[PDB]
């Protein structure tokens, strides 16, 4: 009955929903997936996917909007349309094109994709990406949507945690910096990012 | 001040905007794009993005849930937690796993990515995320996120409607072709969708 989360700690999508639950107080049972009993679940064969008292749901960010929009308070997840959308716009970003820019560089210098033009040109691409963000955290001065924490910090914070957790040479991004030690405080990130978590 | 629509027609992302607008009976001015203007618009260098009274905003999928929840009503964004992921399910499935697999096949066959192996690959991928799909619409006999038309079925419309107009051999998905000319009575469609639009 209670919520049953699917999938290894490893995968950044699945540690937006654990750190997620760690914010709301929500208990949970996890369970490591890499199977017709989880294609059942997700037909798509991707972790993570979420059990909540016979309600399943799959895509990370959709899970963590509705952990956030069921049990959370108006700061995490505003209502008010256009600061909700600077909060969606983030976690769309986050999902769609910014984790797309790591790949090589990460599944190559992390994960063990060692072709040295294509990780020179992944960093290249993770750069201009991480140059966008590291634009907008200097232009707010705190958290990725604004003045405080909200929803759109779990898929952002765990991105900035891969990006000082996978080694080389990183360009000077100080707002970055800032963010993720600022980060660093939440009990969540704590658990489920850091070095021990890229 | 009115709501201004910055991109290109054929852009798949770009007619999701359009056709929410047809939808809410919003006006707006469209404008083609492919620059330091619009990089202050947005820094991604990506369509479309808006402007809505001041109000900056890029990501086609934040777009789309940003007018609905300005201006739409209950019915096509849900404010119901589980009803309402349902509909950010399909929404960002849409945006961070579907179109990622189109994009051999669709490059190549529509818009000229010419290697025969890596087209048939393509066409696999994006059949299997269109067997997903076409089981969903089986399951609810209706629209892709329920028994009645949503905001999903705005990216999802869109992405069926680019299935069925790239030129190959496409297997049976009986449940994906009752969708699309469900949707093709809707003005919206007519304008954005069908084959003049792939
Ligand atoms: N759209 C899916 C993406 C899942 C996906 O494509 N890959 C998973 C593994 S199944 C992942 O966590 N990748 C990131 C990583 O390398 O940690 C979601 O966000 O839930
Ligand atoms: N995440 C962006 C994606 C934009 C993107 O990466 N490409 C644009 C062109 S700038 C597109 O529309 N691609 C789909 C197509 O081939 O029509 C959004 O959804 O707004």
């Amino acid at each position: 009955s209670m919520l049953h989360i699917l999938g290894k700690i490893p995968s950044i999508n699945v540690r937006k929903v654990l750190w997620l639950c760690t914010e709301l107080n929500l208990p949970f049972e996890q369970e490591d997936w890499g199977d017709p009993a989880y294609l059942a679940l997700n037909p798509n064969g991707l972790v993570p996917v979420i059990k909540d008292d016979g309600f399943v749901l799959w895509e990370s960010n959709t899970i963590i909007r509705y952990l956030a929009n069921r049990y959370g308070g108006d700061a995490l997840y505003p209502a008010e349309p256009q600061a909700r959308a600077r909060v969606d716009q983030w976690i769309d970003w986050q999902g769609s094109d910014l984790n797309r820019s790591w790949v090589g560089a990460f599944l190559g210098l992390v994960r063990k994709h060692q072709d040295p033009a294509a990780i020179a040109q992944s960093i290249a691409g993770w750069t201009k990406h991480m140059q966008v963000l590291n634009a907008q955290l200097e232009a707010t001065g705190a958290f990725v949507a604004g003045d405080h924490f909200t929803l759109a910090d779990i898929p952002i914070g765990l991105s900035v945690n891969r990006w000082f957790g996978t080694p080389f040479e990183h360009p000077d991004f100080p707002a970055a910096k800032r963010y993720i030690e600022r980060l660093a405080t939440r009990e969540g990130f704590k658990q489920y990012a850091g070095s021990a978590n890229p």
